């Protein structure tokens, strides 16, 4: 398979769960300054085989994601799936939020966005009634199209972590790598050139944040990125293993550039054709390599009966200092005027 | 002080030394594939207070370096300072080489250069007889001028680790940050523009590697960088806390660009004026932030009596994948055609 996979033994999973539960006892919140600082060191106490996997798999050249299977989740303890991300920090989900951050700490520095889900670091992916046909994570009936997370931003995550709290109907996350076996060298050349526009996605809009947050200055920066996007490349780095920056619904060619458009058009077709499925069953965690792969989510019919699919999510950078220009008073919540 | 400092307790230092000694027993070499992979996980067994320091201090906004004092070194066990880096992997220095790599593993991914000290990851800084007045690390009588490590390369280290095996006469390492208190905004603007040339330093030349290594294709890339340097910026990122890329002896303005030259001239003067000293006593380890600070070494009179100043050195990147274009058959030894 095109991702790297690790299955916790029941004992290893229990030990990891126990560690997260201890953290949940000792800290007030996952996004508090204290746990943000301590989590990377506390993570050193996770099962050694898992730490070895995370240290090695991160350095392999090929995988689109690192997938860890077998974290126990008790639906009775977890409670009902929240109706909105706003109210999704439920006591039942609290230990698993801590668990996700512990795993994340092995791969890098976690962070959030001032303009997304009220500046939370641990965020939620769940269907919101009335928002089935939107372009955001809370959609359902409309497929979430493939994308690089926060493609518009130079400070976008290196890895995106997704922990499945529940997924009773096995709804697939989608993935695709760079279609290197089919991109001709001229098209490739053009994709490496700064000839494309990527605008911020709808999750960064004021309407998709709580009314209280609407005043934030960081929404100014989002508006600038939407109104006056600077041309950037889709592919960067090594021609034989390029890094990818694209969003199927928020990318465009530079104005009037038909050669760039043709390259983007070809890329779309090749990515659509090579898109594959990864089902995150309850307790599965994936860390998607946001430079090697784009990802999305298959269309599904939401339940709204309290047992909808529900993920916890977190952004990870290999280097927090790369985004210091966007440190919005805090280094862990990013945005700009 | 402008760096972050940690002093090991005798017990902590002994525990760290013991761990490195165990590694030296169990692995054949520091640069072998096995220890390179395992070191970051083995480092989780270092004293917890040190791990906390390394995790937190790396994320602070201000320090030019992370300095760890108090690693014991026994000169009798260490043996005489080698006459050349070639023969510097002495049994007496072996545990301390492992120790350096363990500390390095807490901060990132270590790597070396195909074109420097025969592609070694752990390298040596010691005076070489006949080479006192050179621009390389083995100089002495001539001051090693301030520089960003491997400034010419986009794959240059994020952190440079220096472990002092001996330094009986307290020879100072030099450091300077961006002179933000004195750079006017016009000069600053120009330094942020791609109007400067940075060429590879002499340590990357064939003459400063073993005759056997002379055939390496990676020297081709060095020659290209020396002959046809592409214009780059000196300052990048946040205007209020810029990252720095400059080498006092290998930087130049773009051809005929007198405004760029004036900005570089001003920068030189301000850096010379703000340069300060850090003395790495025997057993001290510094991890210099290669983006916030330039560094060098004061002129000193070499002894050549077997007790010359001697450091082990290692390059660290926050993300090995950023250099995949330069993975010279191995991800840990960098270079290009
Ligand atoms: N093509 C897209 N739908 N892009 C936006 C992806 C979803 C976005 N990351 C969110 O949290 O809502
Ligand atoms: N300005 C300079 N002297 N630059 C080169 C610095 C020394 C170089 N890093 C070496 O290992 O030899
Ligand atoms: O629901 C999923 O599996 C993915 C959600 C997502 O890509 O959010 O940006
Ligand atoms: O000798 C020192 O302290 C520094 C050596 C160095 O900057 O090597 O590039
Ligand atoms: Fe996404
Ligand atoms: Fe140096």
């Amino acid at each position: 398979r095109p991702w790297s996979e690790f299955r916790l033994t029941p004992a290893e999973a229990a030990a990891a769960a126990a560690l997260a539960a201890r953290c949940a006892q000792r800290y007030d919140e996952t996004d508090g300054p204290e746990f943000l600082l301590d989590a990377p060191v506390i993570a050193h106490e996770l099962p050694r085989r898992l730490r070895t996997f995370m240290a090695r798999a991160r350095l392999d050249a090929w995988p689109h994601a690192l997938v860890v299977r077998g974290n126990p989740v008790d639906d009775a303890a977890l409670g009902s799936t929240p109706v909105h991300w706003r109210t999704a920090r439920t006591p039942g989900s609290r230990p698993l939020s801590f668990l996700l951050m512990l795993y994340a700490g092995l791969l890098g520095d976690v962070f959030g966005w001032a303009t997304q889900q009220d500046g939370r670091v641990v965020t939620d992916v769940l269907p919101i009634k009335g928002g089935e046909h939107t372009l955001v994570s809370s959609s359902s009936r409309q497929e979430l199209g493939w994308h690089t997370e926060d493609a518009f931003s130079p400070y976008r995550a290196d890895y995106v972590g997704l922990l499945s709290l529940r997924n009773p109907d096995g709804v697939a996350t989608t993935l695709a790598g760079v279609p290197l076996d089919d991109l001709d060298e001229r098209t490739l050349d053009v994709l490496f050139q700064e000839r494309f526009l990527i605008r911020p996605d709808d999750s960064h809009l004021q309407v998709n944040n709580s009314t209280a947050q609407q005043g934030r200055v960081e929404f100014e920066g989002i508006a600038q990125a939407a109104d006056r996007p600077e041309p950037v490349a889709i592919l960067t780095g090594h021609r034989a293993a390029p890094h990818l920056r694209v969003d199927g619904d928020f990318s465009a060619p530079a104005e009037g550039d038909e050669e760039a458009a043709a390259a983007l058009g070809t890329l779309r077709k090749l990515i659509d054709a090579s898109l594959y499925e990864l089902v995150l069953d309850q307790g599965d965690v994936a860390f998607i390599d946001n430079r090697r792969a784009v990802h999305g989510r298959r269309a599904f019919q939401p339940r709204y009966d309290g047992r909808d699919r529900w993920l916890k999510r977190i952004n990870i950078t290999r280097d927090l200092h790369r985004s210091r220009k966007a440190w919005a008073g805090d280094s862990r919540v990013l945005g700009q005027r």
